[PDB]
């Protein structure tokens, strides 16, 4: 497999469980953290000692809450932020959870509206699979940045 680590930023990369495997392109990239928006894909290097794993143990579900867990991803992006390291996000194909952790993280520390967030990341990675009840927790989380309640 030919992993895409899609930039977003110079240190927030997304991709899907495929690219979450290729060790190599991740050293090359300085990836020293990694999130793993799943319940039940593997830490796949997790033995390997190279790099800072955290499980956000959420299923693609229109009954999954993610919301509870984007505060935990922000300080988690912000440790790799601050200790000049990269940090990978993934889920698996279509990268709905990943990427939705990613759009509300431009939202509140990139001063980006959802929309413009969405589109920003999808210009990046074009295909982003639908999850209607991921998309009202955005919308849910958008209202409430504008409110100053998060
Ligand atoms: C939530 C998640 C990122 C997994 C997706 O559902 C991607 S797919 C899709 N399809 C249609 C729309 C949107 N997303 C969408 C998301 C955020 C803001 N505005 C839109 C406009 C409609």
């Amino acid at each position: 497999h030919m992993a895409e680590l899609t930039p977003i930023l110079p240190f927030l990369f997304l991709g899907n469980e495929q690219d979450a495997q290729d060790l190599d392109t991740m050293q090359r990239l300085n990836i020293g953290y990694v999130i793993n928006v799943t319940t039940h894909l593997p830490l796949y290097h997790y033995e390997k000692g190279l790099f800072n794993y955290k499980r956000l143990p959420a299923t693609d579900s229109n009954k999954q809450n993610l919301r509870q867990y984007f505060e935990e991803a922000f300080e988690f992006i912000e440790e790799a932020h601050q200790c000049g390291k990269g940090l990978l996000i993934h889920c698996q194909a279509g990268v709905s959870r990943s990427a939705t952790i990613v759009i509300a993280y431009l939202m509140k520390h990139t001063r980006m509206t959802m929309t413009d967030a969405y589109k920003f990341v999808k210009g990046k990675r074009p295909i982003i699979s639908p999850n209607l009840n991921f998309m009202g927790q955005l919308l849910e989380f958008e209202e409430d940045l504008n409110n100053g309640v998060t």
